[PDB]
């Protein structure tokens, strides 16, 4: 895409160590699948386009963006070796949206939903078996 978007994160490498564990699992199965298709997970289903939303301030305020299109490409590409490690992507996420927007806008009442729900299912992650 646009050379004024940075490269979007990581989602393979060999030289990354990966492990499928069963909490990762329920993270791709579970976790990811309800928020996936919630009425609210199209803001989040990808990076933000700041050239075409024109909001050239976003890469420069969100250094470490990330997205659930992302997350979902590194649990189908089992990029992870635990769970944390996703659980901490979902966190980066929503954090990002926080500190971008202000409160009550539609896109922070949009991941404050999903973060609700996200943190139901993490409070249900089964022991790593
Ligand atoms: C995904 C994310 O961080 N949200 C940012 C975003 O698109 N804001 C639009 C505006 C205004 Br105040």
């Amino acid at each position: 895409g646009s050379h004024m978007n940075p490269p979007p994160p990581e989602t393979s490498n060999p030289n990354k160590p990966k492990r499928q564990t069963n909490q990762l699992q329920y993270l791709l199965r579970v976790v990811l699948k309800t928020l996936w298709k919630h009425q609210f997970a199209w803001p989040f289903q990808q990076p933000v386009d700041a050239v075409k939303l024109n909001l050239p301030d976003y890469y420069k305020i969100i250094k470490t963006p990330m997205d659930m299109g992302t997350i979902k490409k590194r649990l189908e590409n089992n990029y992870y070796w635990n769970a944390q490690e996703c659980i901490q992507d979902f966190n980066t996420m929503f954090t990002n949206c926080y500190i971008y927007n202000k409160p009550g806008d539609d896109i922070v009442l949009m991941a404050e939903a999903l973060e609700k729900l996200f943190l139901q299912k993490i409070n249900e992650l089964p022991t790593e078996e």
